């Protein structure tokens, strides 16, 4: 896989947000995680550490996987890393998102996330507090 530039355009929520990919708006949905909504318990807390870790960032960067790069929403589907450092694989290690949706051919990085899912657990952190 390869990481490609992409910019900040807004933040939505702890597993989506809007970005400018080679010049274009677009929404990306994060690959192999679920935040909780909004409305549902640290679903707020999954929005902010999204947020902040985007806009904080010098340097986004979005890496499609081998699979489909749009879902049937339109919206992008993809590791995504501020300043090197992937927001999926942050999320799920704070507790703040679950592996999720793991679909063949889309999922590169599903061990590196279920193992920082265990330490989360191991550590009772937020979801599973
Ligand atoms: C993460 C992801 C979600 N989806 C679709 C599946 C779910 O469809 P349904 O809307 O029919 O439930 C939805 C969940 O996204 P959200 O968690 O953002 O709601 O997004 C994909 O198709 N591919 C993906 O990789
Ligand atoms: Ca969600």
């Amino acid at each position: 896989l390869h990481k490609e530039p992409a910019t900040l355009i807004k933040a939505i929520d702890g597993d989506t947000q809007k970005l400018m990919y080679k010049g274009q708006p677009m929404t990306f949905r994060l690959l192999l995680v679920d935040t909780p909504e909004f409305n549902e318990k640290y679903g707020p807390e999954a929005s902010a550490f999204t947020k902040k870790m985007a806009e904080n960032a010098k340097k986004i960067e979005v890496e499609f996987d081998k699979g489909q790069r749009t879902d049937k929403y339109g919206r992008g589907l993809a590791y995504i890393y501020a300043d090197g450092k992937m927001v999926n694989e942050a999320l799920v290690r704070q507790g703040l998102a679950k592996v999720a949706y793991v679909y063949k051919g889309n999922n590169t990085h599903e061990q590196l996330l279920r193992k920082a899912e265990a330490q989360a657990k191991k550590e009772k952190l937020n979801i599973w507090s």
